[PDB]
């Protein structure tokens, strides 16, 4: 029985490698992984991997690997799929702990867009779990945190780091874990999944999957959001993608909003991405 070498880069930036069989389908790797991390609330979370085009691609845990991963490396990351609206309602503080490491690389990333304030505040609540109370003989007036907070680092923000962790003492790291996501989760951009697109005159535009919905970006004086009830099917044809949207009530018949992606590959992983989406929130 053949057996093909994996490694996935986890939420703390480490390599985990493990071996499946050559047949073995998604969810075999994925089990193993998250037996590593000691993490049972697993349904939230998927292994993604870079397809040829450079894409990042969500591993179905239900087909093979080899027809995914196909001519590339079997090189994965462990990832949030579905960010949890409520991350209080998480029956375990390991689950929270991985979706707080995921949420950091958002941030650091810029793919969740944070006010220096809350990029301040997201980051004392980060140094009270990892390091515990305020204490000054580490921190001087001229202190800089090994913890990546931002996109782009100032001496301010590392001052307002500071000043909040102060605040934070006897702060054990479940509950500073857990105020992490009291702010995360109302961020405009929290758990949204941002795919380029056109829309039907030409007009770059960016699409949005959430837990609530999709959200079409535009100009920034119009963002539409269709809540997942009001979207009745999805699909995808060539290069495009389809929503059809329910009547207003006394309606005749449903509207279609048709968008252009780059290639075919990127209309299917938005469908697909659309549906997943659809389906858990749907159940949660
Ligand atoms: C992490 O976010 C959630 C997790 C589980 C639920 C679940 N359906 C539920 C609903 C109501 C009361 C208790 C459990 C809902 C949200």
């Amino acid at each position: 029985p053949k057996s093909m070498q994996c490694k996935v880069i986890l939420l703390d930036g480490s390599e985990y490698t493990c071996d499946v069989e050559k047949r073995s389908r998604g969810q075999v790797l994925f089990d193993k992984v998250c037996e590593h991390l000691n993490l049972l609330e697993k349904d939230y979370f998927g292994l993604t991997y870079r397809d040829a085009e450079n894409q990042k691609n969500w591993l179905d845990p239900a087909k093979e690997i080899k027809k995914q991963v196909r001519s590339g490396a079997w090189h994965f990351s462990f990832n949030v799929k579905f960010y949890p609206p409520d991350p209080a309602q998480l029956s375990e503080d390991i689950t929270r702990y991985y979706l707080c490491l995921q949420l950091r690389d958002d941030i650091v990333s810029g793919r969740l867009p944070c006010s220096f304030v809350t990029l301040a505040l997201l980051g004392s609540y980060t140094v009270q779990s990892e390091l515990g109370d305020y204490d000054p003989d580490e921190c001087g007036s001229d202190y800089i945190s090994e913890f990546r907070f931002a996109p782009n680092h100032t001496k301010e923000l590392e001052d307002k780091v500071i000043e909040l962790h102060k605040s934070h003492r006897g702060m054990t790291p479940a509950e500073a874990e857990m105020h992490f996501l009291e702010n995360a989760k109302k961020l405009s951009m929290y758990g949204v999944d941002l795919h380029h697109a056109k829309d039907s005159e030409g007009v770059e535009i960016m699409l949005g999957v959430c837990a609530s919905g999709l959200l079409i970006y535009r100009d920034r004086l119009r963002i539409n959001r269709f809540a997942w009830p009001k979207v009745l099917k999805i699909s995808y044809k060539r290069n495009n993608f389809y929503i059809k949207i329910r009547p207003g009530e006394f309606e005749q018949f449903e509207s279609t909003i048709g968008f252009k992606l780059p290639n075919h590959r990127a209309a299917k992983r938005l469908w697909k991405v659309c549906v997943e989406h659809h389906t858990f929130f749907r159940l949660l």
